């Protein structure tokens, strides 16, 4: 439930929203609005407008990176965790009120995952 089968490809960039990613491979399969790593990069640029809400921005960065530039290894991608979603909901409550995020749905944000 914590991983999804997919084809891994090398990361286009080793930076996500100002963080250095320690892993080398990714997939776009979790980013339902994106059909390539090129599109992912453009969507993340749009998300960066949220930098003007600094408390929400700090919380949401690892969630956006876990969705848009997730770690892929062995033909599997890791999903963003329920715990990460629930924490992000509070500082980003006012902002955006992505219904899956607001509800922290358990198919998209599974419980009991190693990277929580
Ligand atoms: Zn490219
Ligand atoms: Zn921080
Ligand atoms: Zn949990
Ligand atoms: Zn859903
Ligand atoms: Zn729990």
């Amino acid at each position: 439930k914590c991983k999804k089968t997919t084809t891994c490809e090398p990361l286009k960039y080793n930076i996500c929203l100002g963080s250095v990613l320690p892993y080398a491979l990714t997939s776009t399969v979790l980013a339902e609005d994106s059909s390539s790593q090129d599109e992912v990069h453009d969507k993340l640029s749009l998300w960066s407008g949220l930098r003007n809400a600094p408390r929400c921005w700090d919380a949401i960065r690892p969630l956006l990176c876990a969705v848009y530039m997730p770690k892929c290894e062995g033909g599997k991608v890791e999903l963003p965790s329920q715990g990460l979603c629930q924490t992000t909901r509070v500082p980003c409550a006012i902002v955006a009120r992505w219904p899956d995020f607001l509800k922290c749905t358990t198919d998209y944000f599974p419980e009991g995952c190693p990277n929580e």
